[PDB]
């Protein structure tokens, strides 16, 4: 699947970027942070409109996050590019919270697998399992995407939900195809 | 294999048909204590596992929907809240509830080797589950614990096999269980004696 690329600011029906959605304060800062971590850490930050994807330096070129946050970001592209060493062995050499390796694998796998930073592709968890960057047990809960943790407020419901839960309740932006999260200032439940 | 999804329902061999956990007990074929101890390991890995779509149902969800029974449902609170979490008193996950006498120290273990099992243990914070580092990190478990947990091999013997009506623990019915073609969803052979 393709990462959440923007926020659809449902009061407004317009499409904003994370940042933006975190600046209207519809999206907190860490489920805004954490998106935009999905972001990096599978490719680089997605412009919210061009959909192109972008390293941290560009992307606050861009105005699609402001320098503090890409300085938030640096693991989370670094998943990508390398630390190369993977987020997973970074966890391992104690540069990077559990919490954080952790979620950066979830949202490699549920965008196409994890990422092997040395070759910039993505690999099948059997070839992760091997590498070294998780045990049989990770992937078994890599692989059951139900459980994940429910690491972000859903901007909308403002309940907790994975980014599993995200992705299944993204919506896919006329043909820019962009997946994007519905946000309200409050909660629709 | 030392990990998997959690059995999700009954295979009745003799009318070569999945049927719930439930309509195992109800026909006899599973008793109720083995068939509570399978919900069990559904209700504290995320829901009770509707037989047929796989979704992952409350308990109030799966007694809506004939999953499970009332009763059923009263008897697998423990085992959801293993999942949910306790009640702080700051939700405590399974292995803390044991630790504050919440939780029953048979009950707390059958829902840590469940999760163990399936995936690995559950962090009622964010709901998901965690690598049994972690979990020693966040102080659910202690090494020992970790270690105990790990001997899946020597896991209690807290089922009745449904088919063959030998004890079995979970490791053994996740060995013993068989996943069903389309659905991917893992049964448990039950036969009538």
């Amino acid at each position: 699947s393709s990462p959440i690329a923007a926020i659809f600011d449902t009061e407004n029906l317009e499409k904003i970027s994370i940042t933006e959605g975190i600046e209207r304060g519809i999206v907190d800062s860490i489920t805004g942070q954490r998106l935009l971590e999905a972001q990096a850490c599978t490719g680089g930050i997605i412009h919210p409109t061009t959909g192109q994807k972008l390293s941290l330096q560009d992307a606050v070129s861009q105005g699609v996050i402001d320098q503090d946050m890409a300085t938030r970001l640096k693991p989370a592209q670094k998943a990508f590019i390398g630390f190369k060493m993977s987020a997973a062995e970074a966890v391992k050499e104690k540069w990077l919270p559990y919490e954080a390796g952790q979620r950066f694998l979830e949202f490699q796998y549920l965008t196409g697998g994890l990422v092997d930073p040395e070759v910039h592709g993505r690999i099948s968890t059997e070839e992760a399992i091997r590498k070294g960057f998780i045990d049989g047990r990770a992937a078994q809960r890599l692989q059951d995407t139900s459980s994940y943790a429910k690491i972000l407020t859903c901007p909308k419901t403002k309940l907790k939900i994975s980014y599993k839960d995200a992705i299944n309740r993204s919506m896919v932006e006329d043909i820019t195809g962009l997946r994007l999260l519905e946000a309200a200032s409050v909660s629709s439940k």
